[PDB]
């Protein structure tokens, strides 16, 4: 069915270019690909015979033109868009490219790639079916071209990377042809020019004394498909556009004329390119056809599959509909069910609970020194004392147990909403829903905060109410010894004897044993003796000084009996040889270090179950048993599963594909 492979093909490309599509689905065509200096239009015109194409600076053809040319006897042409009203004055036809480019566009010239199928019956073509691209510029002495240069390209990327699409490339003959974008591009993406068909336009325009001829006989750059001669003489006018006639009529006569094409007149030419392009596409067609078929299959039961998650993902259609949003909060109440119980948010709950609280704590807690502190501060208080500086103090030492109780309420209110904003992720499918849901339970969790510090805060306070004192882990509740001559070797060293009287409370000494002068008297209380003539030493143990500054008394006697005898009496004096405050003090603070050790294992037992009980739990149920409810009393359950535009759009570009393809699949059957 040769003849009808032409008109199949561009009945797809219609059902395609109709969502905007085009390039992506590899359709046997051929792509024009060319620098602005080659006048691709004029190429393009000529088959038409009549001019049509937007007139104006930089590119001619911004968005991709799928121009049906399909013989016939009567002369007009009709659009996708406009289907229906048929065309016969073709300024009108240009007009309306530049005014349907335009309206996408979004510019006076900025360029698309959603394609406008333009069919045009007439005399003057044979059934032939082009897809125009916009030109390029051929970048000057080095130079960085301009984005749009990028852009252009790009989009000439897009669509000749396909292996389905034949390369019509358009190069100038009065131009370096080594240096030819159309050609460059062409070859990078068709390295062995299989798919490329040479077109060499203004061959008159070449300088004296040069052609292109070399590259026509296809000798420089060959190509499979060959290259095609044409130059652009629209000679007359049958008023204004072309008298296609007398310019066919001139180029036959310049390829006639000129003697390095003359050989070759029959193989050049718009007419001959016409009849090529038609030949080689109806080919191009036949082979492809199958694989196409193929591609279109693949792609259309990929888009069965989406289209089966998404038609399934909303159930808008039966009197289900909210089965949906009940199905995502199942959802989310198991994820949160699996994660606070269960590296995330249970675990983290479960240190906080079990290895930091506890640690809080302990930073809370009174170091021996600040503690003895505290409780002789206590007693000085209280001018019964015991019971009381105990009471004092563990007071003291359990009011600062809030802050750490408080702190944990928080590191745990702090997980939890990291924990409801992780599960909401699996909401996005539904922002509305994702929104208001995240939102209030945000919110019941801030209320269960209020009235969990409050009650830790209680459970303190009852905690200082009272001191359990039966609780079972409570485990509380002058006469003259000696008199004799004695030498000091440490007195001014910068050492003289002197008359020691040693009674039992005072060992103090004089000038001379006549008694007169008393040079010192020394308290025995707290002295002790020590070895260092015979020598030995006083000190005193409450602290460090004897005998004004010195630390020690340095006492020094000939013999080691003189020695013995003396220390014997200040044995009797109670100096042997190496208060109720103190005591009591120490009392208290073992008393007050039990019951704090039942307080704190009270606190480190009680804050994490209170947290439970008050929040988590809380939270928990509320999740599981009244979140839904809320949810439908107090929802739209119609806004609330709303499509975020993202998926909306997505979506009816699916099924806009879903359909062309369709489409596609019976047009090809």
């Amino acid at each position: 069915g040769m003849e009808d492979l032409i008109p199949l093909v561009n009945r797809l490309q219609d059902a395609f270019s109709a969502i905007g599509q085009n390039a992506d689905l590899d359709l046997p065509q051929i792509a024009v690909v060319g620098g602005q200096s080659a006048g691709k239009s004029s190429v393009l015109e000529n088959f038409v015979g009549r001019d049509f194409l937007p007139r104006g600076s930089g590119i001619v053809t911004r968005r991709p033109l799928v121009l049906q040319l399909v013989n016939s006897t009567t002369e007009y042409a009709e659009f996708l868009h406009c289907k229906g009203k048929k065309f016969t004055d073709f300024e009108e036809v240009r007009l309306e490219i530049e005014a349907e480019t335009d309206r996408v566009t979004g510019t006076n010239k900025g360029i698309s790639p959603v394609p406008i199928n333009l069919r045009v019956y007439s005399p003057h073509v044979l059934n032939l079916t082009l897809v125009d691209l916009p030109g390029m510029t051929k970048v000057p002495v080095g130079d960085q071209p301009p984005d749009i240069e990028f852009q252009i390209r790009d989009m000439l990327m897009q669509f000749v990377t396909k292996e389905n699409c034949l390369i019509l490339a358009v190069s100038p003959a009065n131009s370096d042809l080594a240096n030819s974008d159309a050609l460059k591009i062409a070859k990078e993406v068709d390295p062995q020019g299989q798919r490329t068909i040479g077109v060499i336009t203004k061959l008159d325009l070449m300088d004296e004394g040069t052609d292109a001829r070399d590259v026509l006989e296809n000798k420089l750059l060959p190509l499979r498909r060959g290259y095609i001669g044409v130059v652009n003489r629209s000679q007359k006018d049958i008023d204004g556009k072309k008298d296609i006639t007398a310019a066919l009529a001139a180029e036959r006569k310049f390829f006639l004329s000129h003697p390095s094409y003359r050989h070759l007149a029959d193989r050049m030419g718009t007419p001959y390119l016409q009849k090529v392009l038609n030949q080689q596409l109806t080919n191009h067609i036949r082979d492809t056809l199958p694989g196409l078929r193929n591609k279109l299959q693949s792609q259309l039961l990929s888009i069965e599959k989406e289209v089966d998650e998404y038609k399934n993902f909303r159930p808008d259609d039966p009197a289900r509909k909210t089965k949906a949003l009940l199905q995502m909060v199942q959802q989310f109440a198991v994820d949160f069910e699996k994660r606070i119980e269960g590296l995330s948010g249970g675990a983290r709950i479960n240190r906080i609970f079990h290895e930091r609280f506890p640690f809080e704590l302990v930073k809370m807690e009174f170091d021996e020194k600040e503690l003895r502190r505290e409780i002789s501060y206590a007693i000085k208080n209280i001018h019964f004392t015991p019971d009381l500086a105990f009471e004092a103090t563990v007071k003291k030492q359990v009011q600062k147990l809030k802050e750490p109780s408080i702190k944990c309420v928080d590191m745990v209110v702090s997980e939890l909403t990291s924990t409801i904003r992780k599960c909401s992720e699996k909401l996005q499918q539904y922002p509305r829903l994702r929104e208001e849901m995240e939102r209030i339970v945000t919110t019941h969790i801030r209320e269960r905060e209020g009235r969990t510090k409050e009650q830790v805060m209680l459970l303190i306070d009852i905690e200082l109410a009272y001191m359990n004192t039966n609780h079972e882990d409570f485990i509380g509740f002058i006469l003259v010894i000696r008199k004799g001559w004695l030498t000091i070797n440490n007195i001014g060293i910068m050492s003289k004897e002197y008359w020691f009287v040693l009674t039992a409370e005072n060992l103090s000494w004089y000038k001379d044993d006549e008694e007169k002068e008393k040079k010192y008297m020394l308290s025995v209380d707290n002295l002790k003796l020590r070895d260092v003539k015979h020598i030995f030493a006083l000190f005193n143990t409450e602290q460090r000084n004897v005998y004004k500054d010195y630390r020690q008394l340095e006492l020094a006697c000939e013999t080691q009996e003189e020695v013995d005898s003396w220390k014997a009496s200040f044995l009797r004096a109670g100096v042997y040889p190496e208060p109720q405050l103190e005591r009591q003090v120490e009392t208290i603070r073992n008393l007050v270090d039990s019951y704090m050790a039942i307080v704190n294992k009270t606190v480190r037992d009680l804050m994490p179950k209170t947290i439970m009980h008050l929040m988590i739990n809380n939270t928990k149920e509320f999740i599981f048993s009244e979140l839904l409810a809320n949810l439908y009393s107090c929802g739209d359950q119609n806004t609330l599963m709303e499509e975020s535009a993202e998926q909306a759009q997505r979506r009816d570009e699916m099924l806009r594909m879903y359909h062309a393809l369709k489409e596609a699949l019976s047009i090809i059957g």
